[PDB]
């Protein structure tokens, strides 16, 4: 039995049935955005809530915005990238990579292993989310893990390898059980005779397991990666980071960058470490510096993305070759990212990926930004569960580990 199978079984009990368990789904943007093509409409065609209603009417029982997951990783991750900061400016290394795409984890693994340690010890939105569920939320309702089922949409074709690493179980329990495309979804819609284009509005289920929503605020963050630089970039500055504007690099395909200049608040331990002390196939070059004649020192941030696994290859070659210098690095296995993934619609649209980034939000959440440490689903979670990011709680469930020569 396929994966699809196994939820739509799951699903096809009564709720009244006794050996009928929670079947519960989280939902990632990218999906979100394509799912009306599969109706043969445009990107963004349907909304949210009309995919929210339209899963309900599958038996899913939760319904949840995999953004939660996403905020998770962005107080995780920013998190982790401020410590790797700290511990570097008073004397896991720089460069640090991201962890969320499951095809760069597995190149990691069997072709640069000894780029492991570099690689953040971040688990994925999903995962994070689906552990979260399993834990938090289990012990909340008082239900038993072994009674849920945890169902993830995604444009991805490689998140179910990713939801199968052996320790992402719980306390075989495991924290994420299923994995389902947009276009997999997409038939199950139009098998059932239902057209999503044609639904009321439905909602959302809050992770939380209390109130309404979807539990994430108004807004957005401008993704994980610069989420998190956001996030170590307030605390060392104490000013406020702007959406950031990747250029094209030179030389080198599906590569981006920027430099991000950070001086350090005034009175803040961040300022002491770079007064107090100014004096491995990927040594960290002590780092771009910069001061002025009164001393107000400050360290540039030197960020790259690369899209995708080729063009990965090449950027990290020069960087062994110290060529290209990055302190923060995110790598994604598709040329256009998430949105133009393998489980995604196919479109003889050459601009349909960009159709889809462009409907992902609309103007009025585009114009406002959101801080995932602000959220106060997040801010509870933490204070009454997970303790502090980076904690022993939070790396319990929410941080992972890798295997050299892969799994
Ligand atoms: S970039 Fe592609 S392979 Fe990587 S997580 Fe996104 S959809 Fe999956
Ligand atoms: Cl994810």
């Amino acid at each position: 039995l396929s994966h699809v199978q196994q939820a739509l079984a799951e699903l096809a009990k009564p709720k009244d049935d006794p050996t009928r368990k929670h079947v519960c789904v989280q939902v990632a943007p990218a999906v979100r955005v394509a799912i009306a093509e599969t109706l043969g409409l445009a990107p963004g065609a349907t909304t949210p809530k009309q995919l929210a209603e339209g899963l309900r009417r599958l038996g899913f029982d939760e319904v949840f915005d995999t953004l939660f997951g996403a905020d998770l990783t962005i107080m995780e991750e920013g998190s982790e990238l401020l410590h790797r900061l700290t511990e570097h400016l008073e004397a896991e290394p720089l460069p640090m990579f991201t962890s969320c795409c499951p095809g760069w984890i597995a190149m990691l693994e069997k072709s640069y292993p000894d780029l492991i340690p570099y690689v953040s010890s971040c688990k994925s939105p999903q995962m994070m989310l689906a552990a979260m569920v399993k834990s938090y939320l289990a012990e909340k309702k008082g239900i038993a893990p072994k009674d849920m089922v945890m169902v993830s949409i995604m444009p991805c074709t490689r998140k179910q390898s990713e939801a199968d690493r052996d320790w992402f179980c719980v306390d075989t329990l495991r924290q994420l059980d299923h994995v389902i495309t947009t276009v997999e979804l997409g038939n199950i819609f139009k098998e059932r005779g239902i057209n999503l284009a044609e639904l009321p509005e439905g909602e959302w289920d809050n992770p939380m397991g209390v109130g309404s929503g979807a539990g994430v605020l108004f807004g957005t963050t401008g993704g994980v990666m610069e989420a998190a630089l956001r996030t170590a970039y307030e605390l060392f500055t104490g000013t406020p980071l702007p959406r950031l504007s990747l250029s094209e690099v030179r030389g080198m395909d599906g590569i981006k960058e920027t430099n991000i200049t950070m001086v350090p608040a005034p009175g803040s331990k961040f300022e002491e470490l770079l007064k107090h002390r100014a004096a491995g196939p990927l040594a960290w070059d002590g780092g771009a510096g910069f001061t002025s004649e009164d001393g107000r020192g400050g360290i540039t941030l030197r960020v790259a993305v690369a899209n995708g696994l080729g063009n990965a290859k090449k950027l990290i070659t020069k960087m062994q070759a110290g060529e290209a210098k990055y302190d923060f690095v995110e790598i994604m296995a598709c040329p256009a990212g998430c949105v133009g993934g393998g489980g995604q619609p196919r479109s003889t649209d050459k601009a349909i990926t960009q159709k889809r980034q462009a409907a992902l939000y609309n103007l009025d959440e585009k114009s406002t930004l959101r801080r995932s440490h602000e959220n106060p689903s997040i801010r509870e979670l933490y204070d009454t569960y997970l303790g502090e990011p980076l904690g022993h709680k939070a790396h319990e469930l929410l941080h992972t580990h890798y295997v050299a020569g892969g799994v």
